[PDB]
């Protein structure tokens, strides 16, 4: 799984300077990164999308005169090298794997910057449940590949959009019925999806509900933004389940040769922990546990109005970075919920003593029995330097999400 | 904006004198201003009209004794003296957006008196929301040169005009989506407007009916009219957002040397009202502001029969004016827009709850949002003799309008 993640970094940085060197596009602009990162997965996966010669936003100046304008540029070099990639052996069928978790990282900060929630509106429930609703707008080839990624509102959305418009529909309706399964792994949440494969959805409001005290299994991978993936000069380490990603990020920061584009300034704070937000697919976590682990306070979206216009994205600051702790990828779901005698044996022996003396019922007592736990993850958190096992004692901004 | 206000008022009056005076057409008779006016409209936006030697209605007659009849009028010295200000660079290309607004507040008296609801019907819905539909029957280049004064409905119109009539089609529409957009500040409008660009006009009644609830944001200007252009003689602080308009038309009120005309004597009252309806561009506007504003009781459109003919409208009586409070036009929206935990720590926390216990349904949400709040403004009124902030006490004549 992450044998070929060493060498796909390297090229993928490769063709992210290529592009933007190509046409004196610089790269310490996220912008710039940005729109031609866009471009970039644009060719990895659906490579009809794009123009071969298009003119996309982008900041043009020398030495911080960066002015936004559109440049056109020449992307059928980038084409040619996406396009072979697609079935080459040498990545072992993982090509497909790994570009399903770049779309949905970098596709992140747009849903970031742009507060909508399309698939809970779609699954008439309630919006603070696109955090469930993760991996929306990806290609179905990606929703295949990287299914786990893709949250399970999206295959619940793609489940109900299945119904709503052939015997490759059961490879695309069992597998995203079975990704709904994987991925929830509630014993209640489990069937009363399957409800949902056979068309009802009044208990749709019910898995709203669920959601929030249930929570599926989301399967996470450290992945970079094209702003950090074109400043990134190391890969020798590069996987998914350490600390490499977490010690690539200090190292990034510590360079500050990336800048960020915003309304104004005030936003050199915010998207700054839109980085952290994006790279470890932590938009949703807690405010405090991304202050504790990476050593500064997260501001919330209520403390900024609309975003500006992608036409007007202007460079704000230089890109922040500092991580204290870290943990590996949620692979499993969070909360999990993994006094007598019976003598099968004639023989006389001392006895001991121990002790003194619906549907929606049941998703409700499964819903009230994950209300019960309080501790999340799998096995830990980790100490930046290293896998030391550390354990959260409490914080100060707790119970905030991003958009809580 | 402003600067250039108080030397137009100037030239628009000296030739609308000019016009009227060159063959003896006096100007303390509404009808003979507003027709010479008709004809000063005429030459500054569209020249190709008008004749340059015509015969149009006025009253002749020295000390009282006017009487209806067709006089003929050389236009030529108002015709060529409109046509150099077209792109004149003294007004600092204001000359477009400052004919929008003499325009339509110059012919809300013919609506007034002439109760017509074209937008709404050409548009299939309630014909009791033609007033939101203003700016209609203006010209394409004042409508793409104030389109924020033009009403949405009006702007839907020709967007509806624009679907059911090229480069130039998508510049127009984008000018009237973009400015619908602008108008209509509601979040489910904007989007429910956009299916209006296309063409799919079923919402169209709903948004009549959003049009009850969600109430756009409508841009205006205190523009005097042609009777009391002719007969202001001071200009010196001819401004657009304080309270200099409304000092102005009582010292004009207060000469009593113009007349009104009506069928009969008893539209005294109504006909000065209409003053109050032209100018500030209250023809929609409650009887119980307009009665604690000025001071009177204003006649609605039931109160008296149908308007005679322009050809049998005989002079009723003298202008009259009186108001105690103002306020600075309306430039943003009238109507004013601006709970438990979700863990994700591994420590042991203070557990908080803060909780005991359709697209139509969206556009009804929020029309609903705008029926809760009791307040459709954000700063305050304005008393007579300066901008103290005088919050609306209330009135009897609430919810009472002229076509109401």
């Amino acid at each position: 799984t992450e044998s070929q993640i060493p060498k796909m970094y390297e090229m993928i940085r490769d063709q992210m300077r290529t592009l933007a060197s190509t046409h004196k596009i610089p790269l310490n602009i996220d912008h710039n990164c940005e729109v031609i990162g866009s471009i970039i997965m644009a060719a990895c996966t659906n490579n009809r999308d794009l123009r071969p010669v298009d003119k996309y936003w982008f900041l043009m100046g020398p030495a911080g005169a960066e002015v936004m304008t559109e440049v056109e540029i020449d992307i059928q070099p980038q084409l040619q090298w996406a396009k072979g990639a697609v079935h080459d052996p040498k990545y072992k069928g993982q090509w497909y794997p790994f570009l399903a978790l770049l779309q949905i990282s970098n596709k992140t900060k747009d849903t970031i910057l742009w507060q909508k929630y399309p698939v809970t509106q779609e699954l008439e429930i309630s919006n603070s449940l696109e955090i469930y609703a993760n991996g929306h707008g990806i290609k179905d080839r990606l929703k295949n590949s990287r299914p786990r990624s893709v949250g399970p509102l999206v295959h619940l959305l793609h489940l109900k959009r299945l119904q709503e418009n052939s015997p490759a529909v059961n490879g695309i309706r069992k597998s995203i019925v079975g990704h709904l399964k994987r991925q929830c792994i509630g014993e209640t949440q489990k069937a009363m999806i399957n409800q949902f494969e056979m068309g009802r959805w009044e208990s749709l409001s019910t898995f709203a509900a669920s959601l929030l005290a249930i929570k599926p299994r989301i399967e996470n991978h450290f992945v970079l933004t094209y702003p950090l993936i074109a400043n990134c000069e190391d890969f020798a380490g590069a996987t998914l389940s350490d600390e490499w990603v977490f010690k690539a990020m200090e190292k990034i920061s510590n360079k500050k040769t990336l800048r960020v584009c915003g309304p104004d300034e005030k936003w050199i704070s915010f998207m700054n922990q839109i980085y952290i937000h994006s790279v470890f697919q932590t938009t949703g976590e807690d405010l405090g546990v991304l202050e504790w682990v990476f050593g500064g306070r997260f501001c919330q979206r209520k403390e900024f109005g609309r975003y500006c216009k992608k036409s007007q994205t202007k460079v704000i600051g230089l890109f922040t970075f500092q991580y204290e702790y870290w943990s590996k990828p949620l692979k499993s779901a969070p909360r999990s919920i993994e006094i007598s005698c019976r003598p099968s044996f004639k023989g006389k022996r001392p006895s001991y003593n121990n002790f003194t003396s619906s549907f929606y019922d049941q998703v409700r007592e499964e819903c009230q029995k994950y209300m019960d736990l309080k501790v999340e993850g799998t096995t830990c958190f980790y100490r930046k330097g290293g896998h030391v096992e550390v354990e959260f004692p409490g914080s100060a901004h707790c119970n905030t999400y991003l958009f809580g």
